[PDB]
């Protein structure tokens, strides 16, 4: 239902489960970007803790595919690792679809970069880049801003 | 003969040109060395760090050490020739995996370094800050820096 962070229950890092705790008043929302030209044009949805899909498939990132409306899974919840910094917050959501011909097949992650900007709780979700090019490693990067992020 | 440097994923023809364009652009930070001491005894440390450079004293290929201030004892949190480098719009993560294993910790997993470095168009390099120490994971544990640096502008 939640993001889940390694480790079985009772061994989870304490930190992770305080940042989570900390974003909680973002887990209802959900925020949008479509970019790219065709036949690339995507339609980035992201949710933090929350189903992002229409498939049910546990998705905390989805890429929609404009074209056909098909939905590619970047990263999923249930593999969650959170951690923060002076003024910002990142989030990974690992365990997202396997890359076809692309980085040895690997699953699909999203990082997402949260900047501390004190004048909104959540604001500017921004699809920054995707590394595809690595022989393992290889990512989708967002950026957005969040007060719950400066400390 | 070069020095050593900074050594990506991935065999030669292989590794990511988006990191090796990265690693050029901090080239004018490979001379310099930044040191923090931190904490308090019996736990006070010196963390040494180089971009893509030996910081250690043991010629181990350390991108970031912990020296323990109190016997001197060299620990190594991260080895250069394990790098992953990335950027957002106004900063750049260098990581550095490979460091000295975990005794009691971690899966007894090998020690990682995390560098968070923010755009500050005012200088080149400055203010590298021990951040903060996660060891309470069973896995993918790391230690946290920060560092301000023109370089990771625009």
């Amino acid at each position: 239902k939640t993001c889940d962070l390694v480790g079985e229950k009772g061994k989870e890092s304490e930190k992770e489960l305080a940042l989570l705790k900390r974003l909680t008043p973002l887990f209802q929302k959900s925020f949008e970007s479509t970019v790219g030209q065709s036949p690339d044009m995507y339609s980035y949805v992201f949710r933090v803790c929350r189903e992002a899909g229409q498939h049910s498939s546990g998705a905390g990132l989805v890429q929609i595919q404009k074209s056909n409306g098909k939905e590619t899974v970047v990263g999923r919840f249930n593999e969650t690792q959170i951690f923060q910094g002076s003024n910002w917050i990142m989030l990974i959501y690992k365990g997202g679809d396997e890359y076809d011909n692309h980085c040895g097949r690997e699953q699909r992650r999203a990082v997402v970069m949260i900047s501390c900007n004190r004048h909104t709780l959540a604001d500017n979700f921004n699809p920054v880049s995707e590394e595809r090019g690595k022989v393992q490693d290889c990512f989708y990067l967002f950026e957005m801003d969040s007060s719950l992020a400066c400390s």
